[PDB]
């Protein structure tokens, strides 16, 4: 497993219902302008950011997606590079607990990330992974038991009520 340079955290909730903290550590060495991208969208020093968003995608047994800070759907967010950048290393293959990059092709890395609770390796090779839950992974495990509906999107929205670095 690569090096974990920085760590930041997302505190969950469930309308009203307190899920806890999910800490995660960032591999800074192996892809720098992805860790750096999510980390300050953690820290929210751009003016915008993880706070107050949603996971909107929850799929069991695979995993649970969320970083669309501007529609909420999966349809937006952006970079703080703007809206999008190049893939850094795609040779990390993915692990339960990674933290990895959604895109819609080649080169187009934005906001949307995914953390994976069971092997994906139908995802390596074409998913920037850039870090991984360091704490905090039954937090995962519970809103991936959360009920979806239509379109695997949770029921009750699934909130990151705070995000930051520690």
């Amino acid at each position: 497993e690569p090096e974990v340079t920085a760590k930041v955290y997302f505190d969950v909730m469930i309308d009203s219902e307190p899920l806890g903290r999910i800490t995660i550590g960032l591999f800074g060495k192996d892809a720098p302008l992805t860790t750096e991208n999510f980390r300050q969208l953690c820290t929210g020093e751009h003016g915008f950011g993880y706070k107050d968003s949603i996971f909107h995608r929850v799929i069991q047994n695979f995993m649970i997606q969320g970083g669309d800070f501007t529609n909420f759907d999966g349809t937006g967010g952006k970079s703080i590079y703007g809206e999008k950048f190049a893939d850094e290393n795609l040779n990390v293959k993915h692990f339960v607990g990674a933290l990895s990059m959604a895109n819609a092709g080649p080169n187009t890395n934005g906001s949307q990330f995914f953390i994976t609770t069971a092997p994906t390796p139908w995802l390596d090779g074409r998913h920037v992974v850039f870090g991984k839950v360091l704490d905090g992974m039954d937090v995962v495990l519970r809103i991936e038991k959360t009920k979806t509906n239509s379109h695997d999107r949770p029921v009750k929205p699934v909130k990151i009520v705070a995000s930051g670095e520690l």
